[PDB]
């Protein structure tokens, strides 16, 4: 019962999955319409909290790689520090099961979730096409955003399981560092044949409003697919479902 203080939000659902002793976990995992439920009595920390994370006696900490407090955590418990950059969302839960020594419990779930998304995949291009794209757009500080294959939003779903087309224009863009800002007046420029948009319960959105939107054909072929933005920032087991689930059905009635 080897006690995990996770700072860092990308590896909260993995380790929970796995049953880890989630002493502490952050704040973040709340905004999560599937992992707010998952962390219900488990003290929140943000960044900075190191005297909340270490109140909570944790054996282990794990924080990313620019993490400013990694000495302070480093003098509470042992700190496993995790850059994000290197690892794809696939074998990102196969690192977590080495720390929690379930590697063979992640064998069995990569293989059962590559089969069912794979399967899916060839459903889905069976309603939209084989060649079919679909784009990324996310609003946050009002400010507008893309990805790549592996940044959250459903990328990992959409482009590396079900094996969807991703935009051309969105995936050079993003080639380099995973995401990109989006002017708001080039976004007709990154525009697919579908859209997922993460605006669902927020109020219509900037870019939402611009004509450029209403005449993108993604827009006049009804293929904008709307989804809740706090839940879609994670790639975790208990969200990776979430979303094949969600964006398969989404996706296919789009299609007419
Ligand atoms: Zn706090
Ligand atoms: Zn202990
Ligand atoms: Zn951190
Ligand atoms: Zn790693
Ligand atoms: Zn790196
Ligand atoms: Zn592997
Ligand atoms: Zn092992
Ligand atoms: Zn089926
Ligand atoms: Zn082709
Ligand atoms: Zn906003
Ligand atoms: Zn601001
Ligand atoms: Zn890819
Ligand atoms: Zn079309
Ligand atoms: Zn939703």
């Amino acid at each position: 019962p080897k006690r995990i203080a996770v700072v860092a939000p990308t590896y909260a659902g993995g380790l929970k999955k796995l049953g880890a002793n989630i002493v502490a976990v952050n704040q973040q995992v709340d905004q999560s319409k599937v992992l707010k439920d998952k962390f219900k009595g488990v003290t929140k920390i943000g960044d900075g909290d190191v005297e909340k994370v270490a109140k909570e006696k944790p054996d282990l900490i794990i924080v990313y790689s620019t993490d400013k407090d990694i000495a302070a955590y480093q003098a509470v418990a042992p700190t496993v520090v995790v850059d994000y950059n290197k690892h794809k969302y696939l074998e990102q839960q196969e690192m977590l099961g080495k720390i929690v020594g379930k590697e063979d419990k992640v064998k069995a779930w990569k293989k059962d979730w590559e089969e069912t998304t794979a399967k899916d995949g060839k459903e889905i291009k069976k309603a939209i096409g084989q060649d079919a794209t679909v784009s990324l757009f996310d609003e946050f500080d009002k400010k507008l955003y893309t990805y790549g294959d592996n940044w959250g939003r459903g990328g990992e779903v959409l482009y590396q399981a079900f094996g969807l087309k991703m935009q051309p224009e969105q995936q050079k863009l993003t080639a380099k560092a995973g995401w990109a800002e989006v002017k708001q007046e080039e976004i007709e420029k990154y525009a697919g044949d579908y859209i997922v948009s993460t605006s669902e319960g927020k109020p219509t959105p900037g870019y939402e409003s611009t004509n450029m939107w209403k005449n993108l054909k993604a827009t006049k072929e009804g293929h904008i697919v709307k989804v809740d933005a706090g839940t879609y920032w994670y790639n975790d087991p208990y969200t990776l479902d979430f979303m094949r689930k969600d964006l398969k059905e989404k996706l296919i009635k789009a299609a007419k």
